[PDB]
């Protein structure tokens, strides 16, 4: 049996020189064994989907900020940085932003002139939406997630861009409106994010880089680039994960960790263990290895890295378990972090705090 976690030496302590280290929160968890958790060891906290565009303006107008409002308030009692968990995205978006003025889908329009306006109009509404969240939020948020996933896994287009709703009418303006509106409203001092997954490979990786590139020589204030991590075992290797933040870091920019999970499975997750007894300690073992190599090398690249947040806080609760269910009829358990089910340490938190 292992300690529990609130026994252990801090892992914000261990890295402050280092880069934040941050947690993917509910509003239900800011209490109890969770809250005892984050307390103890983490000083960055992030929205897991209460700060999401469906999550905070379901329809025009009507703003529901209870859930992200209960998040900033428990960042300010425990002094922890923010991350603002995102101003825009392709899911989680309500439906009312991509409806032309007689309630159709903008997309469905084929005159080219109320496309232009169609167009428009969505920009508008980008720009009160990130206006308004900005104004409540600026003085709480160390780092805004302004667009994420906005890079296509393939190259349906010459640039790989996601051929999303908001690409498909606007192009990439939503992108480049998106940090002009977050860098006006939030002031010059605030830290600007793109946020994607797979930012290690390519041909996406390059996609990413090239749009930054791009955005950069065009003056977009960009200040940096999230890498979710949401990695394997074995893939992607370190060397790639260095790559990817080292060319980022040559355009002058930053870079965090946003979302990291280090899963037991491949892609896609099977065969998946059924429970969390049934994981055999190996898996803990190889992914303590992991670990251990992930954070020196986040540690070798610390002045171009600011920030590993993990996408949750013990392995209690996961969106991971999620994709192990998809893939295995509805049953599965991963094992993606340093704290198990309990609150009790794995191997692997013994292999990052030394
Ligand atoms: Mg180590
Ligand atoms: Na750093």
């Amino acid at each position: 049996v292992q300690p529990w976690a609130w026994q252990v030496a801090s892992l914000a302590d261990r890295y402050e020189e280092s880069f934040d280290i941050g947690a993917a929160v509910e509003p239900h968890q800011l209490n109890g064994r969770q809250g005892k958790v984050l307390k103890h060891h983490y000083n960055s906290i992030v929205a897991e989907n209460a700060m999401k565009p469906i999550s905070l303006q379901p329809e025009e107008g009507v703003f529901t900020w209870d859930g992200a409002d209960a998040i900033v308030e428990f960042a300010r009692k425990n002094n922890m940085n923010l991350r603002f968990h995102t101003l825009v995205w392709h899911n989680q978006v309500p439906d009312w932003f991509f409806l032309d003025e007689e309630g159709n889908p903008m997309v469905e329009e084929t005159n080219e002139a109320k496309r232009q306006a169609n167009k428009e109009l969505l920009l508008e509404r980008l720009e009160t939406h990130i206006k308004t969240v900005v104004e409540r939020y600026k003085d709480d948020v160390t780092a805004w997630d302004v667009v994420n996933e906005v890079v296509d896994d393939g190259t349906p287009n010459e640039r790989g861009l996601r051929e999303s709703v908001w690409y498909q009418i606007t192009g990439d303006e939503y992108i480049r409106v998106a940090f002009e509106t977050a860098r006006k409203y939030a002031g010059e001092d605030a830290k600007l994010f793109i946020n994607d997954y797979n930012t290690e490979v390519t041909p996406k990786r390059d996609h990413l880089y090239n749009l930054v590139q791009d955005l950069l020589a065009d003056g977009v204030p960009i200040d940096g680039v999230g890498h979710q991590a949401h990695i394997q075992i074995d893939w992607p290797t370190i060397d790639e994960i260095r790559t990817s933040m080292e060319m980022f870091a040559g355009l002058g920019l930053d870079n965090q960790v946003t979302e990291l999970d280090v899963s037991l499975y491949g892609w896609p997750p099977r065969p998946a263990f059924p429970t969390y007894d049934a994981i055999p300690q190996e898996r803990f073992q190889a992914q303590a290895d992991r670990y251990n190599q992930l954070f020196e090398l986040y540690e070798e690249l610390d002045a171009d890295l600011s920030s590993v947040t993990f996408w949750g806080i013990a392995d209690n609760h996961t969106w991971l378990d999620d994709r192990a269910r998809e893939y295995n009829d509805g049953v599965g358990k991963d094992a993606p972090f340093v704290f198990d089910p309990n609150y009790r340490v794995k191997p692997a938190f013994w292999r990052i705090i030394d």
